[PDB]
Formats: C-alpha cells, sequence, structure tokens
C-alpha cells in the first residue's frame, strides 16, 4: 500500500524491455514509486534504457525511470529487487561451451562443466547484491532473484548469507507447464503441478487442470510427442527449443514414474546432446546474434527516430511469472509458486543443506515451502550426485581450494572421467582469470 | 455444483446444534443435500435431533434431516462426515477423572491418564468409522474429524489406515487465538499464527494481526493476565469460572518460558502439582458439563416436546463450528485455508521421528492438507515432544499389539504419573472401569 | 614400555588408595617412573598421602611419590591423567541432598536436581583439567575420567572441548557385572554383556558368562531377590518385573519410582553423611592413626572393582590390548534415534588412540522416549553453564522426571543458586 | 568341538588354496568333515583330486566328502564357506565382451559387467541361505567371499535380514599386503581405518605396529603406486594386470589427497583408461580360462595319471588366510578386527541404513560389532551415495521383476555415459543371461 521502490539489477539484460512491461501490466496492485536500472556496463544498459523509456511511454507515461551505475543511488531504500545478471555476459557464455565441447562434455548454460563455470562467476556477485541491500536498501526488502545458475547461486547465498531476504526462481517449469496447458486446451493460469527436484533438475509428479489430475493425459503425449503440440508451434519459433521440447520423448518413455524437466537431457542423454551441438554456432553464438541483436537493432532505430516494434520482447511467461512473485510478497496474496529453498526435512531423504525446487506459498514473509516427503530411490540417487557436485563447488569457492573444484567436476554426469575433469578445469581457470576466486 | 450428503458421527452430541447453525450458515457455499445424523444412541440422539430440526427450521427451512442409527443407511454415499463422538459418554469421563484424583493425579478429559483411558476407548471405534467410508461412501469421502483425544486418534487411525480420507483438527488454538484477538482488539479474520507441537501440547511461536506481529505485544499481557482479557469476560465461553482460571494460569508458564506463548493445555503437564489441589474429586470437569452443557441440551428438548419456546442461542457460542465448517468448506472449494491441523511429520519437524502427529498450519486443498516446513525445533520443546510422543505411541501399540506392559510404558512415561508404581495402580483402575472399552491386554 | 607419568587428579580422595594399589597391581605392565597426587586442598591431599606411601611400601617400595598443587608440576610431561575430583566436597553434596528433600524430591548425588547441582559445579573445573594437559602433559596424554556426574561431564566437556582425549567411564555398570557374576557363580572376568543408555541411565539387552548367554536365567533372579544374592540392590526386583525386555540399571530406583525414595530417606541423614561418618571419617582417623604410629589395616581400602576397572581401561590404551568396555562416547549414529550430541553408555574397545564404539542400532520407543528426556535434560543444563542462562537451568529441572512440576523446580533451581555461590557460573 | 566344514564351489580354482590354508589352522579348527559341495560334478571331482592330495601332503588324518546334493553337504553344516560363480568363468567373459562392445568397461564387479554378475548370484545366494536355515546347525555361519559381493550382500540383507552370513573381501587384504612390502612391514602388523562399499572404499589411516604410516604410504603411492620393488617378488605381480592396476593408484591418489584408494577406482574414475587399456578379444575373464584355470585343470590330469604335482603354485596370496582368519574368529571368539561388509544402520551416519558399507569390525562370535565411524566427508557421500542408489536399484529389480529397475540401476552407474547407452547394455545383458537372471517384465 506503500510507494515501492523496484530495482532491476542487470538493467542492460536482454530480458530487461519485456520485465518491465509486464510489471506496467499489474500497475494498480503494484504501487512503483520509481523504476530504477542498475548495471555494472553503463554504455550497454543506456541502450537498453532507450527501449525501457520506449516501453514506459507506450504502456504508462506516468512512471518514472533512474538509470545509474552507482550501488549507492540505485539500492538506498530498495524495496524489491529483481535480480537477472550474467556475470561476463554472453561473451564468457561461448567461451564455457567451446570449451566444453572442445574436451567433448556437452556445453550449455547451467549444466555440465559450462554451470558449472558460470556458477563460480556468479557465486561471489551475488554475495555482493546481498550485502548492497543490506546496507543501503529498506529493512524489510526483497530479491527476487532468477539469474543462473539458479542451483548453485541458491546454495551459495545460503551458506553465506543465510538471513538474506532473497528468493530464487525459475521459470522452466512455468515454461513446461505452459507447454502442458496447451497440449489438454487448458488454460495456464488453471494449471498447477507436484514437483521436487533441485533447480534444473527436477520431475513433475502430478499435473492438474483446474484440480482435476491429468498426469496421465499428459504422459500419455510427451511419451509420444514430447512438450510438443500442434498449438505450441504458434519461443517454440526457436529451432532449438523444439529439440529439448521434443526430446523429453525418450526420457518420460524410459522413466514413467513422472513428467521430467527439459534439462534432464544434458545428464540421462550427454552423449547425444553432444553430436547435435555445433562448437562453431553454440547457443550462446545463437543468441548473440539473435534474442541480443534485435535489442541493439532497436535501440540504434530509437537513436535514428525510426519505430520499433516493442512487441518483440513481450514474449514468454518469463516477465508474468516474475512480477506475480514480486505481486504476493507485497500484498500476501500466498501465491503457490514451483521456487528454490533450503530443504531442511521439507525431502526427508535428502540432505539439509540441499536447495531444493519445490512447490511453496509465496507469504509477504518469505516462502512456506510445503512438506513432500521420501522421494523414491532413483531421484535420491541422481539428486545426491548434483547435490554433492554443487556443495563441492560452493565448498571451493569458499576455501580458494583447486582439489574442492576438482572434485566437483568429477562428480558432474556430464564429466566422464577424473583425467577429463582436471583438463577441463585447468582450461576454465585460464579462461576466468578475473572471474573466478583465485584456487590453491 | 454438486449436492452433498453431510453426515454427523455423533448426532446426539451437545455440539450437534451448534455446528449444524455453522453449516446451514454457509448455504450459498456448502450444497447440502441431505444432513444425517448418525449416532449408537438412538433415545439420546432423537431427543437432540428434536433441536436440530428446531434449528433448521430457524436458519434454513428447506434442508432435509435424515435421522438413523444403521451405518450403512448413514454412510452410503456419504460426501463428508463431521465426526464428534465421546466413546462412553460423560458417563466414562467423569470416572477416568475421578479415578485419577483418587490416586493423586490430574484427571482431565484429554490430558494424563485420563485422556489416555480416553483415547483406548476411541481408537477402534474410530478405525470402525474408516473402515464405513471407505466401504459404503464415496470414493473421494472426507471426515473432518474432531473428536478427542485428537492426539492419540490421529496417530492411531494413521498407523491402522495410512490411506484414509481424514483430516484430525483441534479448535483450542483457534479458541486461544480468540482471546489474543481481544487482546489486541483485533479482528479474528486477521489474525493467524505459527504453531507447532501435539494436540493440545503446542506453542504459538508467532501471531500477527492483520500482517503486523504481534508476538511480543501479547506475551506482554499474557505473562501478568494470561488469556483473559476484560472484552473476553463479555463472551459466552469465559462465563464458566473452569475457563478462567485455565486461562489466567498461563501467565506463569509464559513468565518462565519466555520464547513462545504456550498452549492451554500445557497446565497440566507443566503444573500437575497446581491442578490436583484445585481439582474437586465430587465435581470434576465432567461433572460440571453434566450439570450444565448436557443438562441445558436436554431441557431444551423437553421444552421443545412441551411446547414452550426454546432459545437456540445457547449452543451458538463459540468458534467450535466456524472453524470446522471452513475446513469443508475448503475442501469442497480448494479454498486453501491455512489452518492448524494434525498431519503425519515425516520430516515437517526435523527433530521428530516419522509417525509423530504434529499440530501445524497447513493450507487445506480439496486433495487433503499440503502442510509447511517448520523445520528444527529448539531443545527444550523437542524433549517435550519425545516423552509425549513416545508416550502415545507406546499407547497405540498396546491397542495394536494387546500387551499390558506396552500399557504400562505409556503411563509411565506421562509427566502426569509421578511414577511407574502409580502407573500400574491407575492402569489396572483403568482395566476394570472400561472392562467392555478397552481392547484385551495380556 | 616407556616409563610413564601417572597422575591422580584428586589426591585427597577417600578412594585413592584403593587405586593406588590396583594400579601396583598391574606394575607389571604399567612401567611407572613417578606416581603424583593432584589437588587443590594441599592439607586435604598431605594426610591422605600418608596412607598412599604406607600403600606404596606395602606393595611396591620402589616408585617414587610426588605430591603437590601447582598444576603445571603435576600435569607437565604428564602421560596419563586419572580425575577423581569431587567440586564442593562431600560437604556440598549433603546440602544437594537436603534441599532434595526440603521439597519432597530426590536427593541424589547424580540423580535429580543433587546430580544437575552438582553436574554444574564439575563442568568448568573439568575444563580446565583438560586445558592444564593441552600444554604440559604429552602431546598424546590421556585423561580417564571417572569422576561424577560422568553424564554431564562428559557431555558439557565434549561440547567445550571436542579434541579433548579423554574417556568418561563409570563402575556401576562394573558393579552389577560384579553382582551378576555372583549369582551365575561365574568369574567377573569371564562376564560381559550389551548395555545401552546415559549414565546411570541404561539397560543390560544381553548377559553372557563364558559365552553363554544367561540373560533368562538372571532377570529370573532379579525379578525375585534383586540383583542381591545369597553369598537399592533389591529395589530393582519391580523395575525388571514390570519391564521385562531387559535388565536394568539399578539407578533407575530414582527415575522411574523417585516419590517411593523420598520415603525411604531421612533429611537429617542424608546418604552424604552416611559416607561422612562412614568411609571418609574411617581414611581420615587412618591417616591420624599413620600420624601417630599405630598400626594401620590398609586391606579396608583395598575393597572393590572400582579401582581394577578404571586401571584396565589405562592398561588397554598403553598397549593397545582392545578390552571391551563399557564407554560414555559421543553417539554420531551408534544410536540412530538419538541425536548427535548424545553421550551414550555403549560397549567399545579401548584402543591405543581411544575407544572404537560398536554401532548398536535403533531402539525401541520406550527406551528412546526415557533416554531423549533425560537427553534433552542434561543438554539444557550445559547451555545453561555456556550460554549463562537462568531460564536454560530452569528448563533442564523442568525437563527431570524427579521433579513433580514446573513450579517446584523454580523453588528447587533458586535453592541451588543460594547454596552453590562461588561454584555455579552466573545465571542471568 | 568338532565341526563340519563344507566349501559352497568346490569346483572354484581356489579350492586347494583355502584348503591348505584351512589346514594350518587345524589345532585351531577342530575339522570333523571336510565337504565340496557344487552344482557341476564333472569340475568338482576333478578339483577335488588336487583336494585329496592337498590333504595328503598337509594332515591325512581329515576326512573328505565330496557331493552336488544340497541335503548331504548342508545337513548338521557348521561353517559354509561360499564361494560360487554361477554361469561359470565364460559368462564372466561374455560380461567383458558386451561391456567392451558398447565401449563401456567389461569388470567381473565393476561397471555393466559386475551388475550382471550380481543379478545372477542374488536368488542363488539366497537359496543358499535357505538351504543353511534349514537343513545346517542352528548356530550355522556363511563366511561369503564370492563376488559381487557389493551387490550380493545388498540383496542377501534385504530378503534374508535374520541370516548368518558374513560378506567379506580380500581387495583391501591385498592392499594391505603391497602396503606391507612397500614400508618392510609385516602383514600381521598391519592395521588400517576403512570406509566405502565393497570395491569402493578409502582408507583413511594406515598403521604399522601401531604407528601411523599413512603420510609415509600416501608418499610411495603417489609416485609408484602400490607398487614396490618387494612387491615384484610376490607371484601376484607376476601377472601383467595386477601390476597396471597397482600403479594406476598414482594419480588417484595424487588428486584426492585425502586417502589412500581402492585400486578398484581406476574403474570408476577412469572409465576412458581402462577401456582404451582393453582388448575385446582377450579380456581378464578370458586370461583366466587359460592362467589360472589352466593350471588347475593341468594339475588335476597330472594327479589322475599318477605324475606328481607341484601345490604351491595353489598356495599364495592373502586370500585364503585372510578368510581362515575370519571363520577361526567365530569359533574361538577371538575378536578380530577386519574390514567387513555390514549393515549401515548408523554405522555411517550420512548413508542410508540399507546401504551395505565396508567397514572395520570385531568378529565374535555372535557376528561382527562394527565400529561406529561416523560421518564422510561431501565427495565421498556423492559418490557413495549414488553406487549405493545403483546397487540399490538392480535388488529391487531382481526382487520387483522391473525392467524399468534394471534401465535405472544401469543409468545410474558411473561407467554408463548414457541413458541410451545403458538401454542397449541391459537388452544385450538380458539376452545373453537368459536363464540366470530373474524374468523383467
Ligand atoms: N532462471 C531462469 O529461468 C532464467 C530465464 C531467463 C534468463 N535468466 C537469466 O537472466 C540473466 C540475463 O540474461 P540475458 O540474456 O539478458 O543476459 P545479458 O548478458 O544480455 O545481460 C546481462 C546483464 O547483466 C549485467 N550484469 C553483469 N554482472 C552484473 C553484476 N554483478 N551486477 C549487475 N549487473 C550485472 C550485464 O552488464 C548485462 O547488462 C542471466 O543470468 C540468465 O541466466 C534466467
Ligand atoms: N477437538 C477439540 O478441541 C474438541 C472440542 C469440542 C469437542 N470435542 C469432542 O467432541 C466430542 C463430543 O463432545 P460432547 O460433550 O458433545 O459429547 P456427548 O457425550 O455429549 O455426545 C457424544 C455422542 O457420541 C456418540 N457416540 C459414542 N460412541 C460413538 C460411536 N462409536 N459412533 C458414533 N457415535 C458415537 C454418543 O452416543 C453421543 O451421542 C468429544 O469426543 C469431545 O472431546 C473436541
Ligand atoms: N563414576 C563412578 O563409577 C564413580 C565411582 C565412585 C566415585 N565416583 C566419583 O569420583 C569422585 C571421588 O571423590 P570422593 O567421592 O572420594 O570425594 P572426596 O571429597 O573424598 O575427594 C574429592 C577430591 O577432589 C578434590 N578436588 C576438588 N576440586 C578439584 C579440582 N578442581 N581439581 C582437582 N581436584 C579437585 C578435592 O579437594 C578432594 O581431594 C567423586 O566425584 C565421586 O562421586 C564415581
Ligand atoms: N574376496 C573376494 O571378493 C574374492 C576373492 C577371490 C574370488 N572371489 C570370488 O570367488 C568366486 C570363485 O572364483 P573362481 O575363479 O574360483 O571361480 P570358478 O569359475 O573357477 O569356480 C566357481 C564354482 O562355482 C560353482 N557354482 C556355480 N553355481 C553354484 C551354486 N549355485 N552353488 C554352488 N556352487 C556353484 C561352479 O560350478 C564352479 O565350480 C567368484 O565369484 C569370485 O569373484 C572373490
Ligand atoms: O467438555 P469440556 O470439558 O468443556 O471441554 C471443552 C473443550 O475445550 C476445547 O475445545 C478443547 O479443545 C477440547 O478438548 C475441550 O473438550
Ligand atoms: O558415595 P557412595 O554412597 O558410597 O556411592 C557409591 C558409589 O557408587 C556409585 O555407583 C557411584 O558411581 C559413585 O558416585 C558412588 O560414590
Ligand atoms: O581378476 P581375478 O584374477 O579374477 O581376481 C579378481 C579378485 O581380485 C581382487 O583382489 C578382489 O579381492 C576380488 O574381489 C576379485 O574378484
Ligand atoms: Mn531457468
Ligand atoms: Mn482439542
Ligand atoms: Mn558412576
Ligand atoms: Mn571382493
Amino acid at each position: 500500500d506503500k510507494e515501492l521502490k523496484i530495482v532491476i539489477c542487470g538493467g542492460g539484460s536482454t530480458y530487461t524491455p519485456g520485465i518491465v512491461k509486464d510489471l506496467l501490466d499489474q500497475r494498480q496492485k503494484i504501487n512503483i514509486k520509481e523504476l530504477w536500472l542498475y548495471d555494472i556496463d553503463e554504455e550497454r544498459q543506456n541502450k537498453v534504457a532507450l527501449i525501457v523509456k520506449e516501453v514506459i511511454k507506450t504502456e504508462a507515461p506516468e512512471v518514472v525511470l533512474k538509470v545509474t551505475v552507482n550501488p549507492k543511488e540505485a539500492f538506498t531504500d530498495a524495496d524489491y529487487i529483481m535480480a537477472q545478471m550474467r556475470v561476463g555476459g554472453l561473451k564468457m557464455r561461448v567461451k564455457d561451451e567451446q570449451i566444453c565441447l572442445k574436451h567433448g562434455c556437452v556445453g550449455q548454460e547451467t549444466c555440465g562443466a559450462g554451470g558449472m563455470t558460470y556458477g563460480m562467476r556468479t557465486i561471489y556477485p551475488m554475495v555482493q547484491l546481498i550485502d548492497y541491500c543490506e546496507e543501503y536498501a529498506s529493512k524489510k526488502y526483497w530479491i527476487v532473484n532468477y539469474s543462473n545458475p539458479a542451483a548453485i547461486v541458491a546454495k551459495a547465498t545460503y551458506k553465506l548469507r543465510p538471513k538474506a531476504r532473497i528468493i530464487n526462481i525459475c521459470d522452466m517449469p512455468v515454461e513446461i507447464e505452459a507447454r502442458m496447458a496447451e497440449i489438454l486446451d487448458c488454460k495456464l493460469e488453471d494449471i498447477e503441478s507436484d514437483y521436487f527436484g533441485l533447480n534444473h533438475y527436477g520431475w513433475f509428479t502430478h499435473v492438474r487442470c483446474k484440480g482435476v489430475d491429468v498426469t496421465d493425459k499428459l504422459k500419455e503425449h510427451v511419451r509420444k510427442y514430447g512438450y510438443v503440440s500442434e498449438a505450441s508451434m504458434n519461443l517454440l519459433k526457436d529451432p532449438d527449443w523444439v529439440h529439448t521440447f521434443k526430446n523429453s520423448a525418450l526420457i518420460s518413455s524410459m522413466f514413467t514414474d513422472y513428467l521430467p524437466n527439459t534439462y534432464w537431457q544434458y545428464y540421462l542423454m550427454p552423449d547425444s546432446i553432444v553430436d547435435y551441438m555445433d562448437i562453431n554456432n553454440t547457443r550462446g553464438m545463437q543468441v548473440i546474434n539473435g534474442r541480443e541483436k534485435r535489442i541493439f537493432k532497436a535501440a540504434e532505430d530509437i537513436r535514428e527516430g525510426k519505430p520499433v516494434d516493442l512487441q518483440q520482447f513481450y514474449v514468454g511467461v518469463h516477465g508474468k511469472f516474475i512480477v506475480k512473485v514480486v505481486e504476493s510478497l507485497i500484498h500476501d496474496e500466498r501465491s503457490r509458486q514451483l521456487v528454490i529453498v533450503p530443504n531442511n526435512g521439507a525431502i526427508e531423504n535428502l540432505s539439509d543443506d540441499a536447495t531444493v525446487e519445490i512447490p511453496g506459498y509465496v507469504t509477504d514473509r518469505g516462502v512456506e515451502p510445503v512438506r513432500v516427503g521420501s522421494i523414491p530411490r532413483f531421484y535420491k540417487g541422481l539428486i545426491e550426485q548434483q547435490d554433492a557436485c554443487e556443495g563441492l563447488l560452493v565448498e571451493a569457492a569458499i576455501e580458494h581450494s583447486y582439489e574442492k573444484a576438482l572434485m566437483a567436476f568429477t562428480m558432474n554426469r556430464t564429466i566422464p572421467s577424473s583425467l577429463v575433469a582436471k583438463k577441463l578445469l585447468d582450461d576454465m581457470i585460464e579462461a576466468n582469470k578475473g572471474y573466478w576466486p583465485e584456487l590453491k
């Protein structure tokens, strides 16, 4: 009910225009006082801010915009801080994907040796974001972080800053039930699923469209066509997410207990992913020539006074799900979202420091995670491997240990051998000088 | 959208006219096809049914009322079963309280040896209620059980019938929240608290009115006056002098242990000395409700049969009916209401065993309860729950395995019982007084 | 092997003449270079030391005796320190038992409010003994502590000094094993039992003499005459009859039947006064008769399997003999249904590097609930020592079974604070 | 008392060795009769010939009995030493052939080959237990040292929890033999702390006569591995594979510097180096056909003709002595501290209860008393948890007759790089093990 200072950490992001409009679509419920754009790359944010200035003009010209690179200005009296940083940028992302494919391992943004490399670049910058809000922001601030790797960052931030008023979320589960809703002619607001596992490492146990269970109806379709549908093709315009949503067919057919997350293709079938990818045109290269080009081109058109199509960025359930989390934090709406919380008994046969991705009711005081219970053996063993992998990686950043990171690389299902882990690790240390913590 | 068949298991209860009116007040949200009153005592239920018909005639005359003692006719195609049975009746309640006071122990309805005795009378009759609904009722039935002892029956029903579509609740925390509403001059709708422990064995960690945390302000008042305010005296529950003494005893407990606001029933566990002296062997609490709540509900039955006018607002008091109807209503429309229910732990409270039936906040869905991950509790409250959970656990094993030694272990474990020697003299006294109600113990 | 420096922490104890002789009997295995007596009451230690040298020269007059009160003197290059201290002495034990009987509670040395009060006196003096040896003693020293209350001391010292080279034992399980052997006509060295629980809070699950299990024959006799045989003890016949699974520890007569003990105890003549005018007075009169040249009987102190059990643990630490004993150890999964920081009393193999406890497994519900209550009771009392909290000490008093209510617990704790000023830590 | 000793699997190549090491303790083991039981009648009698001349040269007063009847061999049996290899030494070859056909490691106990070998031995082991509970002495003991000990011990405990069985393995003792040869220490004075699964553990501390030598061993093993100069003289180092396995541990000990690794970690941590090293037309299972199995059938033919046999070629290795010491400890209650396989149940706190871990324990006359070792670090918890789930899912596939549980188990295994490869390996193992594997719907 109070005027709120909304701060976007990483204003120069390609998702910034879409986030703002989805935040402006909920104006009558979120009392925006000042919309702040914060970033460490000034000239990059200035170009993206010109689109935000046009998104504000076309949707709500009364919203006051603020752009800065000083953390004191951006975070002083900050009420809600939606974090979406990419440490190193997309240029460092293709470096992670090239080194992995050079050694024959999968090169992904969040999975495999690439995601582990991206993680240790984001651990300490995220903690610095925590300390910024603890010093300057409101005493009851909130950091709705959806920057990747969510599994490693949430595990690192919980062990380093346990008292941080933070909520780590991901939209990949929301994107899957967006596909699941179209398979059934169901509307996305009427969908709801039970879920467990780590980030990019979970399963849909039960699905229901408006209270009526559905899991069997979806299981039959996904095992035959995957998460694609005849209406899905109308994000599905991207020729790479059509491969991911289709790849869920073989996984859901071999293991028939639950409906799988699309990120299981990189762990269950890494040999097929390696042959599918191309080191000369990695996914990061595909978005530099795609999403990032179309947002720089739109910034140049605004400078040239030419009309821009602002609906390029108003796509996906990405922005809608994040604003709902903020909206539930403001009015205590008790929204049930698949968020990432410390376990501490939520899943009994898992460790306490494990950051599981489970359903929880978003209160104004934080997430109230639902007690899930015990999980089967096949899913405990997979999570125990990744949880130890992520845990050894965090401990490598805390202790500045080379062996701890080497142990974490060997633990990953992507890395096939202890010898490959050492050769992959030594290449990342060379390519992350100035980003990674120094290992001894 | 679907017409529902609501069955009140135990229609001859003193709370039956209350919850019937509280159920009729939600007529737009609960589509009542028929209202069924089931009981094993035909004559007692027919007298209460006279008042239920008078309540129906006053609030909603379009609701058809069916009264029966046949379980197959009562539970066939049943949609929602609200259990409020008292195995042995108030007759056995005064005998449990008198036997305890005869041995210098706290004789309470649900706490101490009287509660454990009342529990063993209710285990198998509750299981028979479950098998009735599994066999006769709808495949999506729900048993909103609020019969006591809710702690023992929930742990027993979960072990014997784990697949039962049952939800065990209690109004004692809600009644405490009503007092906290009066102390703060806050509306009960705006109240919400964090809570953990067992039934009649819990603690309020945080309490907030309209989202604003008011725990520190409440414990300031409770430490000096207890759960009693000057506006609390105006309501109907605080008319009973036993409830005034019961709420005002929380001042000592909230002053010695300053972490949380205690549940009211800690009066008998933490202070059995001050309770054995306060109670009267010749006028126990069960005797008081016989000369009070039970007397005034069978008087109104005779007044109805004599044409004299009956004051129906006698039984419309308390948050008893309002809380139980809200649970069923949240089961029908999937309202996701956050209530303090009794669920199997299974990691909800990490320091406790899996089969511990803890009383924690949960969201009532049309599929059951989704309990929130409470986490770890400090040492002083773990050790207290570990003792009672072992006590209640050994008592459930005594009913299943028919073991006399497990029952002696259950009585020895309880905090009310001072020694194992008193536990045997009390147990053997309960064996004879409950011949016909208890399971055989070899 | 190496000539070792044996130190007795508490030379003014009434047990010192017995421990010394039991240690001299194993002189062929324990290479003693000099026997030390450490204490803080040099007036009391010098009188008991007169009995020691007379025990020395009547058993082995070639070992060197040393009597000092300087902590650096006694613990420098010390290889084995045998702690038997009693903080407050026997003059405060009588006050712990009188205060409990003032409120109608169990007035015992180690069980109830008397035990918790005694435990709060021994925590920090024990920590100081640890820090004395960590800097002055040998880097592989071993502290064999058997000073009560072992349950509260072992839990407090393990949380405060986790890396302490300490072994907490108790002869009460061995004394029961002695009376068991007398029932079965068995040699004490041939008896061996499986055991679990807290110190003075455990049970005998299986007992065997010469390999043959004799549990059923024992509990037949113990249910009739208790642990007493034809060749406190007799009270265990009721406990073994009401609960038929295991053979109980004798100390369960205070927790399972507290009010029955209160009717048996006389406040004007407590147990601590029986030893004042009994064991303690026979030690000082013996030292008095030694000072006057009167011939003394040194065999009156040689009684008991008390000293022989503690020497056996030390000998097993020296030569790595793998002696299986009932030792108080940190749980950490030895009993699954108990917390990690629970100090369980389970059989373990005494090695040259410490005790290797056997994995016991899960215990049934009735014994878990009783242990969980006492473990939380002792855990809260230890937290009251570290955090200096009056509410934590009140919580621990309320948790104890022998306390009828929290009302009596507050009146009981307040009386203990009045009588233990100078021994207890501050409680805000 | 007089004891009836039964060797389950008399046709084994280790039968003459364990008989020699059993007769060396004839004063500590009162042997009433020595029984050789097996299902292969023709194979056992040939191996029984060597056993007849072993007893002739050592203690000709021992009564020898051969049979193929379980009621004859197991009635009144006091101690049974499990030694079976169901399917034979040639089904082992096809395990190591199919694995290398898909580019995976082909090992007797590790990878898809060991999981396949395990599924063959689960129900035969359950039948051996039910044979003894029904026929043998009421206080019988089964000293099981037949592989895969990890999967068998987990399956036998979940199916027969009250079985009087003790699962052991000489691999830690074979390493302890090598460690003793590096430090000029005697094997009787060696003693080590150890945790993990069977062929999946780590040596945390090592002592020679009670003095820690772990840092001194790490200095040598990180350079030459478990290979030393005195080790070469031993008969096991004359095999070219057992030298490559003991020197391969140099890298694993150099990368993970916490503990000394079990030599079987080369198959889990290095599936690239092993598949490159293995020859598909001459696997380890083939090297024992024309190697160990040829030297024992040569000796069996030498006896029936009259030619005197050299029996000391079967009298090498810590395998037999370590097994006889365990059974001797059960008879006289010697409390021998051995590295055995027991149900966890809190022994390793941060592991599941049904996990069968390999930890030190004191062998009494009533079973093994394992020591409480506590929690293990994160890197070693995650590795064991993955293998524990792998072996757990494989045991469930045997009990529940589920094809999906088997596919889940083959996918969890570290040596299998993909679910696609896990499905292709499982389908080939099903066809090759028809009649040995249970049905998988
Ligand atoms: N979890 C999910 O479901 C999900 C979905 C989409 C995007 N994301 C995350 O969104 C982020 C942005 O993606 P993008 O394609 O727009 O990236 P981008 O590289 O185009 O932009 C990232 C922005 O972050 C800024 N930044 C970098 N380090 C920073 C720091 N320490 N503090 C503040 N700002 C910093 C950069 O300067 C840049 O402006 C990534 O972390 C991505 O993984 C996550
Ligand atoms: N959960 C709580 O906090 C809470 C609050 C109020 C009441 N209660 C419980 O409500 C119940 C009723 O209280 P009351 O004072 O109105 O009781 P009451 O004695 O006046 O009436 C109880 C009724 O139950 C019937 N009954 C007994 N055994 C039965 C069986 N096996 N099947 C069906 N009906 C059976 C009796 O015949 C009688 O009609 C008690 O169990 C009481 O403890 C619980
Ligand atoms: N656990 C068992 O099985 C077992 C058996 C018998 C006795 N005990 C305990 O062992 C101890 C034996 O002593 P006792 O009963 O003969 O009493 P005691 O009073 O005769 O001797 C205790 C000695 O401890 C000394 N002391 C006090 N504070 C000290 C400190 N800080 N450092 C060193 N010495 C200190 C005293 O001055 C005195 O000399 C007592 O605590 C007794 O209860 C335990
Ligand atoms: N400590 C260890 O872990 C260790 C050490 C050495 C050998 N082993 C195991 O020893 C076993 C034997 O090795 P080997 O090379 O001598 O084998 P082998 O092939 O030479 O002999 C195995 C014998 O088992 C018999 N057999 C098969 N099924 C049987 C059944 N159901 N009951 C009884 N006997 C049966 C066969 O007929 C054959 O005679 C293998 O399982 C091997 O892995 C393990
Ligand atoms: O019947 P009474 O003794 O008045 O009890 C009144 C009731 O108060 C609350 O509702 C408690 O939760 C019940 O357990 C109790 O029965
Ligand atoms: O001191 P007493 O009354 O003689 O007690 C006899 C001794 O035996 C008990 O078992 C305790 O271990 C000692 O604390 C006690 O001193
Ligand atoms: O490869 P092989 O010659 O058959 O020997 C293999 C054997 O050697 C190791 O030392 C292990 O102790 C055994 O478990 C294994 O089966
Ligand atoms: Mn994501
Ligand atoms: Mn109640
Ligand atoms: Mn003692
Ligand atoms: Mn082996």
